[PDB]
């Protein structure tokens, strides 16, 4: 009897299952939801060890007739996004997009919208859902910005990504209808009379006229807006869960904000918004702790294994912003290491700071073990956060 | 041990235990989800003899000490003042008049909103929500322009909790607050429930108006809302029904009227307290004692409905309990009807290739609420 992968759907405590896995066989065979089975390495050794050996591919779980943890939602060229974004020469337009330094008024901009949109939630009053009401508008605009498009269409991107993001057991019609709508919104931006200057699309457009067809210019553009969208949005909710579960931890912001970088650090290393594993398909025979994996087997890294092992962490399960070292998981490592992570923090630490300010009584408005978590999703996320302050 | 309650929130299918309960104890003791015991009624004899009968009280749901389904998330004096006139003039389809040709003008609007973008939409988000409030926010005569505030307020007040909750009573006042001001605005409300409430305090507290107002609004926008989302379930999944609409839309009263009967919005049972001993099938009820009627119990209880499991808008009769029955039979029956008629009907025109954007299997359906009903709706057109 196989353990079953994925794990829980509740983001709120480490799964048992997750303890159980790292302790017992930190290399588990285990069957995805496809049915496929699976390699889950558990323990953080393991996992940093498959993330920095090259011969697991990352590229290679796109392949037709590989073992998948889920349906391909998306096209099999853009699970190599960095790949083919890298070989265009478009390298220098999607780096400078995600660098914080290459945009001196991003921290203010990111700052007046925080402001705004809790300034919203007060003139309403408690309850609010800081879900829709905060994280997914400051997400999408954010991610607006980096492309340099107007924030009036969020909610129908945000909508793009609630379905984009879904893991399934097989393929379902409307993964790839979705994929050409925004598609088609992203070109008609880049196409615009006005032509986009601002933004990606703005370094698309002067790209495109020296000496990359309109539709990898969108895909790059699509990809990243999703990517960026979904993985901010989801950990900042995690992160709110915690500064309202422990306002000491609010308490202490307040107190001194300079620690929100490292508090931020040890916030990713706790997040528990990542709803599935790493995955990479072995290109060779490989021994990974007692285990012997075949060439064209799927390996999966559960992320929230090896940041909450204690041979690396000590007292995992507590937050502590007080850590001589955090050297988490949560970016992923090796060559496929986030990177956006400057850019992930800088969400995080600016909508923080902003949260803590402005709700300083910040709590869950009901007990923590009623929250609506999403299932059949890439990230754990609450399907609403209602808070009181 | 003693089967839990309540049953699946996966709202597409009948709960396997639903039948296997009124098959085998149509009368059956059960424990909520606060731990105390009730009476699960789940055959449709027993269900429309509870409702019909004054013996089984549903006022004293709300008393202090009575064994509850979940907590009370609203004031006890919510679950006698002439009103009745200014309310049940209200929930008359035939008092607004124009609600027809204006519903239909909101329902076309969200649709064609959707149709510009392109599938895939969220038809709950999309659709249901905007539609249903806009209903209960001309019912009050005030704009609609808060509506996603004023939803967010009901995903709060409609939780089902086993304890109290902080929140349910900060939500409950956020939203009379809300009544209260729309009540006493400067060019006093004419038109809708306020616009008479303020007629009929110049002939009952500005609290008790703004209560009505409130409970009105919330029971009714859960209510349709998550009835239209099963209703287009159905349609997606049985694109016949769809193409029968579109051939003979005259028979959207008695479709909506066999949708009602299938539909599994009700996520909870209607609750009495017993007040007295009753015989109830073969089982002695207390005085005091928790009694919940699982109406999809009843409306697919084959000894009343042949083939229940399966939807026919040709059924020579249909007597079911999706509204309830006896005393507390819903007051806005007409209303919902309405709704359901005029957002379908506009639905099977608009959207010809209704399909859902994935397995009805895979849906996320909303846990720890008084409505089944999915957290998204994604279809393809
Ligand atoms: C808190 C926020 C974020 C978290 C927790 C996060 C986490 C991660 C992780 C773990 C990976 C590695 C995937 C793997 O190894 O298979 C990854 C890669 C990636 N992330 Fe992030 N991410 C965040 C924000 C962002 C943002 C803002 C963007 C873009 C706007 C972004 C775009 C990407 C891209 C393009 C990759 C793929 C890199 C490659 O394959 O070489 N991320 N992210
Ligand atoms: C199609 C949607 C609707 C369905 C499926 C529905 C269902 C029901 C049911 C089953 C009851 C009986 C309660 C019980 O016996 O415990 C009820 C009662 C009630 N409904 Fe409807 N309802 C709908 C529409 C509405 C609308 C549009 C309104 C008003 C705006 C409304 C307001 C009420 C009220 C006030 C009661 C309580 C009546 C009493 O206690 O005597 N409902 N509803
Ligand atoms: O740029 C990418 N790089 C990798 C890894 C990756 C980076 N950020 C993620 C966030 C979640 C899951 C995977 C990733 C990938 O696999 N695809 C895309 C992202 C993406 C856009 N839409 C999607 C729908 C479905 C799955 C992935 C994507
Ligand atoms: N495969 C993945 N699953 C979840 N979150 C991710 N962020 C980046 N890659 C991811
Ligand atoms: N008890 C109840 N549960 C669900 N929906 C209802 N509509 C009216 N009363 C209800």
């Amino acid at each position: 009897p196989l353990p079953d992968f994925p794990l829980s759907r509740r983001g709120d405590i480490l799964p048992a299952e997750a303890e159980r896995l790292r302790a017992e066989q930190p290399v588990a065979r285990v069957r995805t939801m496809t049915g496929d089975e699976a390699w889950l390495v558990s323990s953080y050794e393991l996992a940093k060890q498959v993330l920095e050996d090259d011969r697991f591919s990352l590229k290679d779980t796109a392949n037709p007739g590989v073992p998948r943890q889920y349906a391909l939602t998306i096209p099999p060229e853009v699970v190599n996004n960095m790949g083919n974004i890298n070989s265009a020469g478009l390298r220098n337009a999607v780096m400078k997009t995600l660098s914080p330094q290459a945009d001196r008024e991003l921290g203010g901009w990111l700052e007046a919208q925080a402001h705004q949109l809790l300034d919203r939630l007060i003139e309403q009053g408690p309850p609010a859902d800081l879900r829709d009401g905060f994280t997914e508008p400051y997400s999408a605009a954010l991610h607006c910005r980096l492309l340099g498009i107007p924030t009036d269409d969020w909610r129908r991107l945000m909508s793009g990504i609630d379905v984009a993001f879904i893991t399934s057991p097989r393929t379902f019609e409307g993964s790839a209808v979705n994929w050409y709508k925004d598609l088609g919104y992203m070109v008609d931006r880049l196409n615009a009379d006005p032509e986009p200057t601002e933004g990606l699309l703005g370094r698309f457009a002067e790209l495109r006229r020296s000496p990359v067809s309109d539709e990898l210019l969108a895909t790059v553009a699509l990809s990243l807006f999703g990517a960026g969208a979904v993985s901010t949005s989801a950990f900042l909710q995690h992160a709110i869960i915690a500064l309202a579960q422990q306002p000491e931890l609010a308490d202490r912001l307040r107190a001194e904000p300079a620690v929100i970088g490292r508090a931020v650090d040890e916030l990713l290393r706790y997040n528990l918004s990542i709803g599935d594993a790493l995955p990479r398909i072995a290109l060779a025979d490989v021994r990974l702790g007692e285990v012997e994996i075949r060439a064209g087997e799927l390996v999966l890294v559960l992320i929230e294994g090896a940041n909450y092992d204690p041979a690396v962490f000590p007292h995992p399960e507590r937050i502590d912003f007080d850590r001589e070292s955090n050297p988490h998981l949560a970016f992923g490592g090796g060559q496929h290491f986030c990177p956006a992570s400057a850019l992930g923090r800088t969400h995080a630490e600016i909508a923080l700071t902003a949260l803590v300010e402005k709700l300083p009584a910040l709590r869950l408005a009901l007990p923590v073990e009623q929250l609506a978590w999403r299932p059949g999703f890439i990230k754990r996320l609450p399907e609403r956060l209602p808070v009181l302050w």
